[PDB]
């Protein structure tokens, strides 16, 4: 019993964090095989934040301008390239602790674990969702850039996010491990705002199924609903539209609870139209949307 | 910016988790140097849950009745003893991945990280508080027993919790690493209640300081209060009484924000007396009490 914001174990990712310094700037890199990945803004200075020409700036740099440090050991940069918004530093030593890994581009509403790092040293781990507007609501200070987001399938670490910057709201933006930013953001000091963020409907439904599995059954109602009718109520409360793919994805929890998806949807509508009257579901006074149906199945089936 | 329930990196603890089997029962053990620690209930069977005489049960066991498995390696048990509610299995090989560690008995209201394990394999990591009533509100399934709670100071792992059981309300109970239970609980199937759990007042104040630091300031009011005055209101809402030591402990956040502690108390008082009016602080619709002043400082200063 119980339901917590649970991260994956971070050990495999800890062994891959290094410190990358270029001139004055210090930020975290990810060391896999004989390559270190980090944010390309590491090569900027203050004069160049409003509109850097990275191509130009990168040309003014040589291999020896990049100091890479893993623990106390200094690694030798024998190459450097830029892939979209990431710098790839080629080093003469493959990481002995390189896990089985993939790079994946995740979809909005999916979750991952963040290993928040400073000076190449892991500081903490937490679970995050990629918001519909392609930001993440993380917890990151100055120096956190290069910190990575990941999911672990058995032995394979799937890297899906690299932290690049904080926005005016205080939300965070970043890229996949191929340097492509999630959303419409750019690595420069300019006016950037995220779009309207919606609530991940399928995630709230999964969390409600988790509540039932944990005995919090009050919100359950005597009414059912239809996709069309629910989706009309959803648009009003800035909830993402629910698809049959979402209905199909929730099947495992429906079968374990004996509660059909559309009956769960009808209970959400009432919580949306009538509020929670001051009660709490799974310790929260608001509807949570950062848990996927998989996250819920995992935290209720005990996957290791 | 941002504020999340953040766990410590779990890598150091991952390398210490093993699988302990005695007869039919499998659970998790902690392998440090040449000793494996696990819950003594591993030696029990179904007929013996209501009132086991462990001394007696243990006498029916020899070294070879204990299977310890770390990954695929089977370790050889060369000794066994019982310390309070933990079994200590002596093995012939010291753990090569043993971190610098201590065993600590933590105070109520303190926090720690849990590495939830099944079959000796890490599954997930999350942050918990030891409740005033000496339970924890965790997320553990069958097979979780022997999973541990810890804090990491630099390279030093302080083990403070081993999971032993789930109580009727589905909160969890366990021991320190000397096998002394937190609270009045015993390792048998009897009826055990936690009694009244209060809110950790000092942690709520810390969290409020976290909010201010993150720009959430609506709840700040034009009042101050006194310790006595505040505590009279705290007792009414089952908040732990605030001491001068708690006041001293909040000094960093106080100095950082330039908001005096007693002024923050007066703001808590109104929130308690008036509720939050359906507003939120740091993405929550209720007052959070599972972050310590240290957790807050750490998350708002960048410790690794
Ligand atoms: C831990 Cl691997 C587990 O699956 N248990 C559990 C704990 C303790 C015992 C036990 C105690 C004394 C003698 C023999 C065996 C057995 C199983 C789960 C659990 O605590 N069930 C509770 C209801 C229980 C308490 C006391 C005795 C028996 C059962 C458990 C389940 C979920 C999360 N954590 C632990
Ligand atoms: C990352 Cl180590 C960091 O401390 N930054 C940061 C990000 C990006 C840049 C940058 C961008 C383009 C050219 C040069 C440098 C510098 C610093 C923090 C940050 O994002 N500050 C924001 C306001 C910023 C955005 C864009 C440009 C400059 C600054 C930061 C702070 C807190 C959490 N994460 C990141």
């Amino acid at each position: 019993s119980g339901f917590r914001k649970m991260a994956f174990p971070s050990g495999k990712v800890e062994g891959c964090m290094v410190q990358v310094t270029c001139g004055t700037t210090t930020l975290n890199g990810l060391w896999l095989d004989d390559v270190v990945y980090c944010p390309r803004h590491v090569i900027c200075t203050s004069e160049d934040m409003l509109n850097p020409n990275y191509e130009d700036l990168l040309i003014r740099k040589s291999n020896h301008n990049f100091l890479v440090q893993a623990g106390n050991v200094q690694l030798r940069v024998i190459g450097h390239s830029m892939q979209n918004c990431v710098l790839k530093l080629k080093v003469d030593t493959a990481n002995p602790k390189t896990p089985k890994y993939k790079f994946v581009r995740i979809q909005p509403g999916q979750t991952f674990s963040v290993l928040a790092c400073y000076n190449g040293s892991p500081s903490g781990v937490y679970q995050c969702a990629m918001r519909p507007n392609f930001t993440i609501k993380g917890s990151f200070l100055n120096g956190s850039c290069g910190s990575v987001g990941f999911n672990i399938d058995y032995d394979c670490v799937s890297f899906c996010y690299m932290h690049h910057m904080e926005l005016p709201t205080g939300v965070h933006a970043g890229t996949d491990l191929e340097g492509n930013f999630y959303g419409p953001f750019v690595d420069r000091q300019t006016a950037q705002a995220a779009g309207t963020d919606t609530t991940i409907t399928v995630n709230v439904l999964a969390w409600l199924y988790a509540a039932v599995i944990n005995g919090d059954r009050w919100f359950l109602n005597r009414f059912t609903t239809t996709l069309n009718d629910f989706n009309l109520v959803a648009m009003k409360y800035n909830y993402e539209p629910l698809t049959q793919d979402h209905v199909d994805i929730l099947g495992p929890l429906s079968a374990q609870t004996g509660i059909a998806v559309l009956d769960m949807c009808a209970s959400l509508k009432e919580l949306l139209q009538n509020g929670m009257n001051g009660r709490t579901i799974l310790g929260s006074a608001l509807l949570e949307d950062e848990f996927t149906p998989f996250d819920v199945v995992r935290q209720c089936s005990g996957v290791t």
